[PDB]
């Protein structure tokens, strides 16, 4: 068991932000916000529109759905 | 179109709860929280420490531990 993590999602149309402790992806329905440190490798050309790092990822953030909840 | 995107993790050492629109994993720095529509695993999960979901994702839920990172 490595502490690194592979992380592979498609999805991935526009590149907002990339840090090897925070990176944003805006994906299909959502932005995705990756926190970490070491989150090194990036896709340079979107070939299948897919992401894959790798790293010490602490923290993966999606955004709350737009208000609604029905609550 | 499909909406569907596939997200894979590894490093993932136990599942917690398994249902096909909220995905428990053991991992790391705590548990994920896979959340969406149709939270399906493309194949022999969980096995080798790897976990390869496909469906509609809405949010992901990874805690920041209590380890400090709120600032």
């Amino acid at each position: 068991m490595d502490n690194r993590q592979f992380l592979s999602l498609t999805g991935v149309s526009k590149v907002q932000s990339f840090d090897p402790k925070e990176i944003l992806l805006e994906t299909i329905q959502g932005v995705l916000s990756i926190k970490g440190e070491k989150l090194g490798i990036k896709h340079l050309d979107l070939k299948a529109g897919q992401v894959e790092v790798e790293g010490l990822i602490d923290a993966l953030v999606y955004p709350l759905e737009h208000h609604h909840h029905h609550h």
